[PDB]
């Protein structure tokens, strides 16, 4: 669910995930995708493309385990759709990490009118 | 969906939605209900169980057509579940303008495990 992701994201980049992640650029929060404004956009695009395979599985609400391990997030879920969203927002957060460098506070808060449409995942 | 509602928040409020009302206290752009800290925290909680009275239509995805009419939110929907739905979001939206005296910015960000039990719908 939201709480794992944005846990993840926390664990990950050390950001606050709501502040930093909940509305930034055109695919990081609500709504769906959106052409990227720039990688740390990317990898919410990336993000969503990778929900939308999930089937049985509920990515907002549906709570799953995961251990941190290593320093390094270690799905711990049998059950398919699951373990598949927990290695989406796994791989979200290790996206958003690796592009923190180019992370743009201007990003955040961007209106959705004002993304042009995405291509199809 | 969520889009038309954070129009009409925007509409209502003049405030970027995202920024505003995205995560503020234990209801607003938050994943569930919780005792509301305030005013405006009240407007999502009465959004959320507004939302759960819905049957027939999806709250996030469903899109309906609605206009802005001497400056007042004007439903367009003749469908029970897209009409209430709309009326819905146009309360929280003017429920959210009419307790701009009480926002307060500390709620932005507010951290979960502060919320207490919501009351039941």
């Amino acid at each position: 669910s939201l709480f794992e992701l944005g846990k993840m994201i926390l664990q990950e980049t050390g950001k606050n995930p709501a502040k930093s992640y909940g509305a930034y650029g055109c695919n990081c929060g609500v709504l769906g995708r959106g052409k990227p404004k720039d990688a740390t956009d990317r990898c919410c695009y990336v993000h969503k493309c990778c929900y939308k395979k999930l089937t049985g599985c509920d990515p907002k609400k549906d709570r799953y385990s995961y251990s941190w391990k290593d320093k390094t997030i270690v799905c711990g879920e049998n059950n398919p759709c699951l373990k598949e969203l927990c290695e989406c927002d796994k791989a979200v957060a290790i996206c958003l990490r690796e592009n923190l460098g180019t992370y743009n506070k201007k990003y955040r808060y961007h209106l959705k009118p004002f993304c042009k449409k995405a291509d199809p995942c």
